[PDB]
């Protein structure tokens, strides 16, 4: 009934890619499904070099949400990532996600969001993904047509990130200095920084830029450097038809609504996919989705 192994391969690629693609490509294949016609079958996957279809039944009132799909983890700690000599495992299934709230930047409710800024990290050496977590104040809330709001010391909290991100690379090998800046896609040049947000069903898109202006160095100065008085909101324009970040493509969905909705959200789980591959590379990113939602409570998702 539940047969599975722990054996995930890593390489290069991106377009035909790997599990990562199959995960989302089909995760939304799932999210089209809640109800509609008068019939029977569709699939389930990830496991043993064969694939499952999950056939459903009914005729032609409360329901949970996912017609078939589920999730489950191991145990024994907070979280690390990999090289795990595993043991115990658990139950779980229901998935109502769309109904609630999300982002592509900062995972929501904190859960013992401790002063000690946490750089929780699933290693894969050079090419990998992280998760920072600080107590400090940050608050994120969106309004109507598509413009979002904030509170908290994001400059300093960012410095914390910056102050939290220096002490792990211990003297790599030489006498140095470090310049930090940001990019996302692979194989083509855009120039823009897009976060998403979910609360109340609508998959609302954001042209977040002023927020993401930051250039970063080891030991700096700003007296004779430049000063202007800029401030912030979010020029979000909802894209139900989903123009895509990591590749200029498209998606869509089927949500209810509450007319005069004003999206609100709790903060903390600031993320990145740092690219420090040999040479002059220390590349922050920002593409971490649905899989992280539960990868947020557990430590690491396992669906199937
Ligand atoms: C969904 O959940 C959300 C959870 O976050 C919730 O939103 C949050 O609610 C709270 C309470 O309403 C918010 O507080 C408010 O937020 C404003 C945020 O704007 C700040 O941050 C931005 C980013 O940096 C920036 O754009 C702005 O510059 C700004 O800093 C606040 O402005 C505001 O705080 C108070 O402002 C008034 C007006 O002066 C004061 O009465 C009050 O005390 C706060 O600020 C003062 O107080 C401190 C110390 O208390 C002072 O040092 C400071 O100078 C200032 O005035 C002073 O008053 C004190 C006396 O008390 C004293 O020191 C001096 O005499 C001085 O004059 C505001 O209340 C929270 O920020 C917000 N989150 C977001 C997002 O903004 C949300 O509502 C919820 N949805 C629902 C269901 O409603
Ligand atoms: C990845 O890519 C980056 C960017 O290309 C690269 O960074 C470059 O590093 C080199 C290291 O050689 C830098 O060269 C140095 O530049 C400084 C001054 O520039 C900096 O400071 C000013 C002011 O703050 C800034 O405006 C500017 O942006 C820079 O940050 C020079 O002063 C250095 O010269 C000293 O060292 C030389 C040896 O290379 C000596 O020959 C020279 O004499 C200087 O020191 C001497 O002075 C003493 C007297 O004061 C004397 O007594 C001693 O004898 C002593 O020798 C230095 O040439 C270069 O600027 C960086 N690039 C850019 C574009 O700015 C990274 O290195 C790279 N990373 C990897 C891993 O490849
Ligand atoms: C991380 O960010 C840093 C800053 O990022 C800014 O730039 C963009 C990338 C945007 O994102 C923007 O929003 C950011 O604010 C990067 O540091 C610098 O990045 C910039 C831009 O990429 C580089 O700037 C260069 O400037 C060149 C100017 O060339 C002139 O050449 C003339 C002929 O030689 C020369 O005369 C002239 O003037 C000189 O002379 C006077 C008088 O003697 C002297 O005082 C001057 O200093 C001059 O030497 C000019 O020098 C331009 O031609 C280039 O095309 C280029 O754009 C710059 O290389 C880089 N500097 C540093 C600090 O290395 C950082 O690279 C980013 N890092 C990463 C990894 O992305
Ligand atoms: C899988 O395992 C994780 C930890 O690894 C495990 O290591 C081996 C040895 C295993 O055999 C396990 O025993 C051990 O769990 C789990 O993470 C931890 O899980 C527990 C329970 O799931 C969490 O405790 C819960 O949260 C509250 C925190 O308090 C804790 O600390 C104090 C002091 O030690 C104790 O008083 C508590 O017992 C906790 O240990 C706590 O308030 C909760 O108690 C409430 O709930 C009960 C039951 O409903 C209720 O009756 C009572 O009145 C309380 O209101 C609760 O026990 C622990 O905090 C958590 N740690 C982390 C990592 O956050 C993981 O949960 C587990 N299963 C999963 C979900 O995969
Ligand atoms: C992951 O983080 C948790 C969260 O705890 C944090 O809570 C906040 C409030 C801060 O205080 C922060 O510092 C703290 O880490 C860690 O959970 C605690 O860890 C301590 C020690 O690491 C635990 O105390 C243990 O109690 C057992 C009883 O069975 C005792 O035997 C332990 O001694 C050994 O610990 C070794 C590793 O620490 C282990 O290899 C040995 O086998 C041996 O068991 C130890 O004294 C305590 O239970 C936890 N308390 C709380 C508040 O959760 C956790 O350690 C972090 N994970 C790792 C891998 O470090
Ligand atoms: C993370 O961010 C990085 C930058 O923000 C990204 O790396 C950059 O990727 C682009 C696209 O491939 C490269 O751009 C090319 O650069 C070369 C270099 O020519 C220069 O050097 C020679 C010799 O020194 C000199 O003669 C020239 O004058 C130039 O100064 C150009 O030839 C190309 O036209 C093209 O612009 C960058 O090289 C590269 N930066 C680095 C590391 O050098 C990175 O892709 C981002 N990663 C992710 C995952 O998003
Ligand atoms: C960042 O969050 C903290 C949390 O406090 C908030 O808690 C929630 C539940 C809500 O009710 C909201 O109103 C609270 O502000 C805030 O920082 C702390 O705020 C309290 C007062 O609200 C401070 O206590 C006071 O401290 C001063 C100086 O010591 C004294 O004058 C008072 O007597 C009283 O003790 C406390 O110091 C603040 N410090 C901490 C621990 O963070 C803060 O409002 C919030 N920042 C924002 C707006 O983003
Ligand atoms: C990022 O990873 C690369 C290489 O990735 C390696 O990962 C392991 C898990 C295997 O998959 C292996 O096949 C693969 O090559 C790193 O390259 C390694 O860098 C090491 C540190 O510089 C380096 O070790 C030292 O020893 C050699 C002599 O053996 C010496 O010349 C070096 O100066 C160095 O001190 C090693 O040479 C090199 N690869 C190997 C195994 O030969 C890369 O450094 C990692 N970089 C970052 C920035 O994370
Ligand atoms: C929460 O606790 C931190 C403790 O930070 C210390 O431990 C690690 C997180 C590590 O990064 C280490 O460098 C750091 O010292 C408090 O930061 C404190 O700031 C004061 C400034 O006077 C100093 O005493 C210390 O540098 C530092 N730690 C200690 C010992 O407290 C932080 O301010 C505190 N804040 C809250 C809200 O709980
Ligand atoms: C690379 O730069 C570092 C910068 O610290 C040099 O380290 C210094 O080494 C000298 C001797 O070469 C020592 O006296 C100092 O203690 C070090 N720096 C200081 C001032 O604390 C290192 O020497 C350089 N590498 C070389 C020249 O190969
Ligand atoms: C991968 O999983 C298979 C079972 O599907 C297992 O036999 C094998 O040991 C794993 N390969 C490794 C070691 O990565
Ligand atoms: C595949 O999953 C479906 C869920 O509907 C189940 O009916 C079927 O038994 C599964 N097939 C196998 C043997 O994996």
């Amino acid at each position: 009934h539940m047969e599975l192994a722990l054996n995930v391969t890593e390489s290069f690629d991106a377009w035909e890619n790997t599990v990562t693609e199959q995960a989302i490509e089909d995760v939304w294949q799932l999210f089209e499904t809640s109800i509609k016609p008068c019939v029977k079958l569709s699939p389930l996957c990830i496991g043993a070099g064969h694939c499952n279809t999950s056939i459903i039944q009914e005729s032609c009132f409360r329901y949970c949400a996912p017609p078939g799909y589920a999730l489950l983890r191991c145990n024994d700690t907070n979280y690390s990532g990999f090289m795990p000599k595993c043991s115990k495992v658990v139950v779980s299934s229901c998935t109502r996600m769309m109904e609630t709230q999300t982002s592509t930047w900062f995972g929501f409710n904190g859960t013992r969001a401790e002063n000690r800024t946490y750089i929780y990290w699933h290693g894969r050496d050079n090419r990998t993904i992280i998760s920072l977590n600080k107590y400090y104040n940050l608050t994120m809330k969106c309004r109507g047509a598509g413009w979002c709001w904030f509170g908290g010391n994001w400059k300093d909290a960012i410095k914390e990130m910056k102050q939290t991100i220096v002490k792990h690379p211990r003297y790599t090998g030489t006498n140095n200095t470090d310049k930090i800046n940001l990019t996302a896609p692979r194989g083509g040049d855009p120039e823009v920084t897009f976060m998403w947000t979910n609360c109340r069903g609508e998959f609302l898109y954001c042209k977040m830029n002023w927020f993401l202006n930051w250039v970063e160095d080891r030991d700096v100065t700003n007296q004779r450097p430049k000063e202007r008085h800029r401030r912030n909101y979010v020029p979000c324009h909802i894209r139900q038809i989903i123009n895509t970040w990591h590749k200029v493509g498209k998606n869509v969905y089927l949500p209810p609504r509450e007319g005069d909705l004003t999206c609100n959200s709790t903060v903390t789980s600031l993320i990145a996919n740092i690219d420090w591959t040999d040479g002059n590379q220390t590349n922050i990113t920002m593409s971490a989705e649905v899989a992280e939602l539960y990868r947020l409570e557990l430590g690491d998702y396992k669906l199937v």
